[PDB]
């Protein structure tokens, strides 16, 4: 039901979160430990663990992601660019074992990411 | 033209040279001329969207079969321990070439923030 992380307790509404835009398959909401002046997470509501699990059939709902945010980017006034990121396991500093999305802008991002 | 204007479009239609990964009719896996991490590779559209902030409802399926093709090509490269994706949108996303694509960083640790 949403998983047994902190992402699902907030999916669920069981610990608040500023939440900028849901609908029936995904949450948007900003970071507890924002690392730019916009900093915001879109996450599926169906729990996938991280995305080296994620299925074929999961194709449209990633992208739905990405759509989402974008199009919460443009509503938060982030009109001179960001940067999208997805982690994957200890070498990609995933925090939470539940996909997410981060979204980062409001300031020059930097080169590597990290 | 079929791929765009940009480098990439050269990269599709084999004009330039390419380390290729993976291709199928909807996109290509290609390594990263200048890699950030010991494996850094790029996941692109074979259709031209100029970037993300441009994409349309309908390129839904289209983006997130370029995550699909990311993890799988990542697990063929043999990236056990992880990785990171990145797409990066315009000036303060660091954008230098303007077709929509996902890095795939790992073999090493990445840090935090990410940049
Ligand atoms: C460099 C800038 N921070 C950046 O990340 N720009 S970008 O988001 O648009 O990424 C484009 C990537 O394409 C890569 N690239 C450019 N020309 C290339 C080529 N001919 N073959 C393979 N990769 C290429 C760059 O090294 C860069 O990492």
């Amino acid at each position: 039901p949403g998983g047994d992380t902190i992402f699902g307790k907030i999916i669920r509404k069981e610990i608040p979160a500023k939440i900028i835009f849901e609908d029936d398959r995904c949450l948007a909401f900003h970071d507890i430990s924002p690392q730019a002046p916009t900093h915001f997470l879109v996450i599926p509501k169906k729990h996938i663990s991280q995305i080296s699990v994620a299925e074929d059939d999961d194709e449209s709902l990633l992208g739905h992601l990405m759509i989402v945010g974008k199009k919460c980017a443009a509503d938060l006034g982030l009109n001179k660019g960001y940067r999208m990121v997805v982690n994957e396991g200890s070498d990609g500093g995933q925090s939470v074992y539940h996909v997410h999305l981060h979204v980062l802008g409001g300031r020059q991002m930097h080169w590597p990411p990290g």
